This record gives C-alpha cells, sequence and structure tokens, in this order.
C-alpha cells in the first residue's frame, strides 16, 4: 500500500489532531485540497480571505495545540503574512503550506521563484521547500514537529507535481516523536539548586503566569506548582485564563499601574516572583523567569535550559523548600455592581465587572485590541475559561478570524463550549467577511460589537476628533442576514437593564445559534483607569 | 521660514498631484496623519483595511500617475504587501510610507526593528529609512521621483520623532524633477535610423501595444504613430485601452493562438513588428521592441535608450519613411448580437459583446480575475477608455480596492468620468468592506457582480463540484444599506431584456449615485475565450 504525498500530510495532521484546515484555493494548491476529502474527520473551512484564514489558524492553534493553512503561490501567501507574523510574535504553532509552481504569473516579472519563500523565512522557525519525494515524508514530519514543539510558524512550500506521487503508507505507522532534547546537566542543576534556595529564603513569594504558561504545555505543571507551594498566583493580561480565577490562591491580573491597586501592591511587595512564560512587559525583588528555551534568575542568564525539565524536577522538591511559608492573604475580589435604575446608560466600567455573571466554565473569551482588551482584564472568570488577547502583536482585525478558528476547535472538543467575542466597531471592519464562514459551518459564537462610533482608544491618546479616528457607521445588525444567515439572532443593548434582561435569559445562555449583540457606548468611554492615565498622560 | 518634515511630505505630494492618501492610522503614524489636514486640497481616505488601501493606492496611480499609502509599523505594513507586490509586478508607482518607532510591540519580540523593511525591499524599486533631517528632505524628494519615473513601488520608513522636526520652507519653491533624462544621442540616432530603414522595406508591418504603452506614458505617441503610418494596431489583454479602439486601423486583441483567427493571421504574417510593448512574457525576426529603458532591434539591444524620445522623434520622420505603404485590410470587428426576445436568459458571451453599447468615452473599466477579465477582451471600447485588468499578478479581490482609488482619481480629473466594475461574487468577498469607503466619500461607481454561484474560472479548470470551488451565498443587494448607503440603487438582471432596459436608460448612464447591479448567470457559463484556453490550464 502506498498513499499520495498529499494524503500523507492530512493523515499526519490528523495524527496531531488538526481536523480543520484554513486557507483559500488557488492555481497551485488544487490537487492537494482534493486530498482533504479522502481523509475522514478532516474538513476545509473555505475562508473569505487569506489574512482572515491566517488569523483563524492562529486561534484554532491556540485552542487545539496547532493548526494548518494552505495558500497558493504569491497571491495567497503574501496576503497571510500579517497573520503568520503575529503567530510568530506570540508563539502560536501555525503550519503554513503553500502550493508552488510544478517544479517549473503571480510573479514579479523577473524569473525568481524564491522571493516569497525568502520573505516568509523572516517570520518562521524553519522553512522547507520540497523538491524530492524520497525526502518528502521526513521533511513534512520535520515541519510538523517544529511547529508543534517550538509553537512557531513553519513554511512548507510544496510543488504541484509532487503531491500526486506515492509514498509508502507504512510511514504513518510510526508517530512523529515530539520529545525534547534534555538540557545541559550542569546548568539545569545550577538553576534548580538556586531556585529551591530563593524559595527557602522568601517570606512573600508570588507566582505570575504569563502568555506562554499554557501554549508551552506548563499549564498543568503551573497549577501543581500553586497547590504544592500555596503562594498567591497572578496572571498578566496575555496569560489571563491560565490560572483558574476561582482558586483561593488566585490573587488577580497584574497589569502594571493599570492594576487594581490591591493587586498592584500584592505583586510589588513580593520578595520573589516566580514567572512562567514571559513576553514580559513587567519595587519587584528577585524574579525567576521561566522561558521555553532559557532561564533567567535575577540578572543571570542560562541560555539553553528549557523550562519543562526544570519544572518537572522542581515539583518533586518544592513542597519541602517551601514548607516554611505562612500563607499571605490574597487581595479580595472586586465587589458586585451596586444596584442602579434600569435606564442607566451602559458604561464599560459597569459592564466589565458585570460580564463575569454571564460567563460559565468552559467558555472561550476573545477580546479585540481596543478598549476591549483593557476591559476584559477587569472580568472575573469562572474556572476552566480560556482567554485570547493579542496584546503583543496587536493587529486590529485579528479576532473575527480568531473566533472562527477557536469555534471550530471548541466544536471538536465539546460542542457545548461557548465562544464569546468582544470586538470594537472599528476592528470589526478589517475582517468582517469571516462572519460568513461561521454561518457556512453552523458555528454558534456570541459576537458582541462595542458601538462607540470610531476608534476610542486612539482618540484617548491623540486626535479625539481627528477625522482619521472616525469611521463610516455600519448597520451591524444586518450583517448576519446579508451573509446568508438562517438560524440567528441579533440584539441591541444600551442600558444596564437591557444587559441584565438578555444576559440573564436562559435561552440566551445556550449556544443554539450564531448571535450578534450590538452594545451602545459613549465615544469617550473606556475602563476607568485608562481614562485617568490617558488624560494626564 | 520652516515647515515640519511631516508637512513637507504632503506639500511635495500636492505638487506631484497626489491629492488622496491611502492607509490606516496606528501607533507610529498619527502626527504625520495630522499634517494632511494642514495642507489644503489633500485628503485621507480612511480605508477599511490595509490590503484594501494598497489595492486602492494601485488603482489611483493607474489613473493619476502615482499614489501614496500610509501605514504603521508591523501590523499596517505586513498587511499591505500583497497589494504592493502587485504594483511591483505590473509597474505601478506606489510610494508606501510606513511610520516607525522613534530612532530607538507590533514587533517579533526579538528587538529587530529592520525586519519588515527587509521584507519590503524585495518588492520595492528602492527603499529608504530616514534617520537625519539634514538629508530627510532630499530622501523624500528622491523616493517620490523614483516612484514616478520607474512606475515602481518605493518604501519610505519615517521615524515618529522626525515628523515634527523643522525644515526650510524654501525647499518647496524648487520642484522635484519628475522628468525623464534625455537619451544618449548617438545611440538614440542609431535606433531611429534602423527603425526608419526597416519601416521602408516592410510590406506588412504591425503595431502591438502592451502594458507599458499605458503604464509608461507612450499612449499619445502610439496613437499618432498609427495615424501617420496607417499600419494595423493590435492590443494585448494588459494593454487593452492602450489603443483607441474605434480607430479604422485597429484590428483587435492579440492573445496568441487563443486569438480570433484573423487576428492570429494578420499579426503572424507581419514581416515587421513594432512592439510598443512591455513586460516580456514571451512574425519574422524583424521585431522592434520599445521599452521604458531600452530598445531591441532584432537581436541588437541598446541599453539605456528610452522609448519615449525614440517615439516622439520617430513621429517627425515616420510618415515619410512609410509614404509607399499600401494598407492591408484590418480584421473585422465582431458583429453586434442578433436581436432575441426580451426573455432570453443572460449568457456571458452575449453580455461582453453588448457592453460595448452602454460604454462611453472617458470611462474607467475595471474587470476582475475570473470570467470578467476574460470576457472584457471581447468588448469593443469607445476611444479614450481606461481599462484596468491585473492580468499578471491576478490577486482576486484587487478590483474592489482599485475601484475606490480609480474613483478618487477619476473625480479629480472630472466629476462626470464614470467608473465601471465587473467583479465575480467569489472575489467580492475578499475585499467587500471597501464599498464602505466609497459610501463615506459619496463616490459613484457602477458595481457589477457576476453571480454564478462560486468560482467558475476555477471549476472550469479543476473540480467542478469540489466544495472548495463553492462560496457561502450572500445577499449582495443588501451591502449598500448594510455599509450605510443613504442614496444608491440596486438592480438585478437575469435576461437580455433586463440588461437592455437598464443599460439604455438615460438616468442610469449618468453617475448620479452609487449603484450595485447583480448579474444572474449560470454556474458553468464563461466567455468563448476561457472556454478555449481552459483545456490546457
Ligand atoms: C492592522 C492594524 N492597523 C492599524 C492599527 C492601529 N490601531 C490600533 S487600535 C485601532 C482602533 C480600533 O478601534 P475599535 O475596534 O473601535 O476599538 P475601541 O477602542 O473603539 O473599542 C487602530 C486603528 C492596528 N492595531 N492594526
Ligand atoms: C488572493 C488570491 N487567492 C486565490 C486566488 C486564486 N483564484 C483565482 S480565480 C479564483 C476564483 C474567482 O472567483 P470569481 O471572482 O467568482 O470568478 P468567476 O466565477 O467569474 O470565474 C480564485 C479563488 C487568487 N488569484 N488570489
Ligand atoms: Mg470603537
Ligand atoms: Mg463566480
Amino acid at each position: 500500500s502506498e498513499i499520495t504525498l498529499g494524503k500523507y500530510l492530512f493523515e499526519r495532521l490528523k495524527q496531531v489532531n488538526v481536523n480543520t484546515v484554513f486557507g483559500l484555493p488557488g492555481d497551485f494548491n488544487l490537487s492537494l485540497l482534493d486530498k482533504i476529502y479522502e481523509v475522514e474527520g478532516m474538513r476545509w473551512a473555505g475562508n473569505a480571505n487569506e489574512l482572515n484564514a491566517a488569523y483563524a489558524a492562529d486561534g484554532y492553534a491556540r485552542i487545539k495545540g496547532m493548526s494548518c493553512i494552505i495558500t497558493t503561490f504569491g497571491v495567497g501567501e503574501l496576503s497571510a503574512l500579517n497573520g503568520i507574523a503575529g503567530s510568530y510574535a506570540e508563539h502560536v504553532g501555525v503550519l503554513h503550506v503553500v502550493g508552488v509552481p510544478s517544479i517549473s504569473h503571480h510573479t514579479l516579472g523577473n524569473g525568481d521563484f524564491t522571493v516569497f519563500h525568502r520573505m516568509s523565512a523572516n517570520i518562521s522557525e524553519t522553512t522547507a521547500m520540497i523538491t524530492d519525494i524520497a525526502t518528502a515524508p521526513a521533511e513534512i514530519d520535520r515541519c510538523i514537529r517544529t511547529t508543534y514543539v517550538t509553537q512557531r510558524p513553519v513554511y512548507l512550500g510544496l510543488p504541484a507535481n509532487l503531491v500526486d506521487l506515492n509514498v509508502p503508507a507504512k510511514l504513518l505507522q510510526t508517530p512523529i516523536d515530539m520529545s525534547l532534547k534534555p538540557n545541559d546537566a550542569e546548568s539545569e542543576k545550577e538553576v534548580i539548586d538556586t531556585i529551591l534556595a530563593l524559595v527557602k529564603d522568601a517570606k512573600n513569594p508570588v507566582i505570575l503566569a504569563d502568555a506562554c504558561c499554557s501554549r508551552h504545555d506548563v499549564k498543568a505543571e503551573t497549577k501543581k506548582l500553586i497547590d504544592l507551594t500555596q503562594f498567591p498566583a497572578f496572571v498578566t493580561p496575555m496569560g489571563k485564563g491560565s490560572i483558574s480565577e476561582q482558586h483561593p490562591r488566585y490573587g488577580g491580573v497584574y497589569v502594571g499601574t493599570l492594576s487594581k491597586p490591591e493587586v498592584k501592591e500584592a505583586v510589588e511587595s513580593a520578595d520573589l516572583i516566580l514567572s512562567v512564560g514571559a513576553l514580559l512587559s513587567d519595587k519587584t525583588k528577585n524574579i525567576v523567569e521561566f522561558h521555553s528555551d532559557h532561564m533567567k534568575i535575577r540578572n543571570a542568564t542560562f541560555p539553553g535550559v528549557q523550562m519543562k525539565f526544570v519544572l518537572q524536577k522542581l515539583l518533586t522538591n518544592i513542597a519541602d523548600a517551601a514548607k516554611g511559608y505562612k500563607p499571605v492573604a490574597v487581595p479580595a475580589r472586586t465587589p458586585a455592581n451596586a444596584a442602579v435604575p434600569a435606564s442607566t446608560p451602559l458604561k464599560q466600567e459597569w459592564m466589565w465587572n458585570q460580564l463575569g455573571n454571564f460567563l460559565q466554565e468552559g467558555d472561550v473569551v476573545i477580546a479585540e485590541t481596543g478598549t476591549s482588551a483593557f476591559g476584559i482584564n477587569q472580568t472575573t472568570f469562572p474556572n476552566n475559561t480560556y482567554g485570547i488577547s493579542q496584546v503583543l502583536w496587536g493587529s486590529i482585525g485579528f479576532t473575527t478570524g480568531a473566533t472562527l478558528g477557536a469555534a471550530f476547535a471548541a466544536e471538536e472538543i465539546d460542542p457545548k463550549k461557548r465562544v464569546i467575542l468582544f470586538i470594537g466597531d472599528g476592528s470589526l471592519q478589517l475582517t468582517v467577511q469571516e462572519i460568513s464562514t461561521m454561518i457556512r459551518w453552523g458555528l454558534k459564537p456570541y459576537l458582541f460589537v462595542l458601538n462607540n462610533d470610531g476608534y476610542t482608544i486612539e482618540k484617548l491618546i491623540h486626535g479625539p476628533k481627528a477625522q482619521y479616528n472616525e469611521i463610516q457607521g455600519w448597520d451591524h445588525l444586518s450583517l448576519l442576514p446579508t451573509f446568508g444567515a438562517k438560524d440567528y439572532e441579533t440584539h441591541r443593548v444600551a442600558t444596564t437593564g437591557e444587559w441584565d434582561k438578555l444576559t440573564q435569559d436562559k435561552s440566551f445562555n445556550d449556544n443554539s445559534k450564531i448571535r450578534m449583540i450590538e452594545i451602545m457606548l459613549p465615544v469617550f468611554d473606556a475602563p476607568q483607569n485608562l481614562v485617568k492615565q490617558a488624560k494626564l498622560t
């Protein structure tokens, strides 16, 4: 038995639990897409654009562990670049497959077939341009391993001619080894003895779980770490959802000066900060920084020491190192909103506190860069809730695509999980057509649109009335029907009373259909803290 | 007297006639953005996205001579690249200005601030990172001239801190030299002379005008060449609109073996070809290639001999060298469709033939990659018709953004110049949000949407009923209102009779409001030409 190189890929993909592929068909990927339908459990999303396809793979990747997007030579691959750059910046393993001329139009007129390939080489961990079938399987295996292991995008260029040549089916019987290289014995020992040492001498140690806490596997090792030690644990905004917000040792989200004052202090008064997975913004004492391929203790750098090993080892001796610890109280959780008349115009501060009431365990919460990403940091999540916020890259159309990707993976995990989006009126415009793909597949997300008439976040820092910070007003509610939706629901909310009425409805809380909920907000309204700093800034 | 570097940029643009600026605001471009408002007659489009705005910037240039797109570091720039590559491949003068962090987040997290610049350099004629106000003005002036003169994209990184820095206002009173340099005389002579000689011996000469005849401003000279020689004139697809088609010595669209038979015959049988050509993507040995920077006479290349002056100079002598040419019969125009009952379903073939009748002088015709770029070649254009067809880059979606741009340019040339767009339903999906911007500015293009339920060009090549060839079915007549159009018109045509009643209607022929026309076409229907090329694709 043989299999085509093309089916081979989808089969391996399925081995790593990639069931949905993103991208758009083109002149050089057609023969390869045919293969998707010869493998069971696999489906082609049929995205509305390549940039949007890149964004979805990213989101799906964030939920499932990896993703795949197929594009065509030039036109398709160059449109995805901003998505792949953001996956690269934030550590999302996205495998980007591109169909290329037949080892032989959508060219810069110069005869150069490697330009695009070399452009991507800048935002990838590794690149493969496949030219021989005898080497293909290994090559493909290699790109999948890398994407998955490093949680970085890989470019896999695949000529149209080779997708059709046969490869031994036998190859698939041997799984791709995803196991890491051990560390330098002497430096991993150095790091381990030193941490245990710091721990034994710290009176007020704190744990901070960042961005990569969960992408890099360590979410489990991080929760074990909390229980064993009993130190107060905090998430930074990129790590929100990494720690179950209902854990007694859960102390809050640490943003710097934007934090709730009691949170800011609890972290800042700490004599040891244990930091897991920084893409760090962050008096603050001795900081042990844990990164997937390096540690840092204080000012010292141990290049090459992977956190996985250090963390599996620490767990056998931490309870002991720490048995001298006297639990410190954690900052009390922000109290419920005061009762106000139902007429009360919606304000974000009210809203973000208020939202926590709507959320349930297993929710997928996506927040777009704008005042949306700032406000979500104020929402107390139930346990087992995943947060998505593109704080480092910060590409405004991101989330419409992320939501599709995330919904597709949720659907594969448990059709009962909910996908909630919080996106600004201005950002919805960059990537609106992706709502089309959700409808096509019967995905049922909650799309909340912050209608505040333009870009309030840039207005808060420069040109409150600069024409460039305004946009064409859209009739948001007609989006669903314009894109051929069938089973849907739209809603408008402008007051406290309306939020409640709809968010407390039992049918509402059920993901029976795709829904759009327009939120009416004042142009200059944002989370409190952001207005104080923004003003005097 | 001093002006800020930011305002100098806009002043110099005003001076080169770039009156509309494409792009999106962001982190690194706001103070620049503010200068646009201080310069009288200048305007900021406010695009729905960066891909879109590139597409738009390309559109504008095609009509006006050059254009300018303003983006932001990382996120803005990476998103425009498919657009910019597109301009590179087809020789379109786009100055991409990117606003970057001061000489010192939307980063790859590695502290490389030269990465995006490095990616742009492969699809740029020249690049510039401004770091000194001593030379800044000189850099800017240079970049604009290159964009202009080469008709190729240019990348200008402009650090946020420098934008507000002062410059002698006096530098503006001296105009950038936007003029081509005069040829080396001896070489120029050599060419002229042999051209003249060879013209004198040809019994059947032919003139062919390709992409660059339009792109590189030789439009007017080619025309007068045809009048003065009375040699048959043929265009290629990229060059359609390059020759005024109601000219008695104009014989058709040459597209090789796929050309109307007598078109093959008339061209193939020439004993001399004056290719007022372009982009060398390719009877006798007797070929004269005219190129923006060089000439080729048979096997003899003359580096640095610019067709512009060869042509001008040839017009002072050519008719004489030809006084003895007995004019060969030019191939016949295809006859008008035979009258059919009102009720006949529309067919593409009857359609492109008939369009020739609604079409008027000075119109802007945009036809998107799919059946539309194919069918347009079968349409007879009035004289002075500007056509836009991305034959070489072929990025579906391009047209929506370019329509925005062509329209801003068309309004600057003359408010009564009509802009007509043929886009497939598949393609619209990719750049749909750009209709918003059109509505924002009260622009009045004709948006024709070929509804044929999917990607019929693609289906006709591979997998007729493959799921990847199908689209989510949208309600197109709702787009205008959904994007907030107040004054517009929508229409749907499915028969010959409907086509006609609409297209002959006097108030419909006047660009009074923005209109959308859905064309109802059968799935597998395509122009005779795609029906022939297809075999082999
Ligand atoms: C692709 C891209 N272009 C430009 C920017 C710059 N930018 C940052 S936030 C923003 C406005 C987003 O506004 P909206 O979604 O309405 O959020 P709000 O603050 O109003 O809730 C813009 C244009 C960006 N981040 N990404
Ligand atoms: C950005 C990009 N993605 C993919 C392609 C490949 N592609 C070429 S034609 C086509 C379908 C065009 O569909 P439509 O506009 O519906 O045309 P028609 O039905 O008139 O043929 C696609 C997906 C491309 N050229 N550019
Ligand atoms: Mg907004
Ligand atoms: Mg179609």
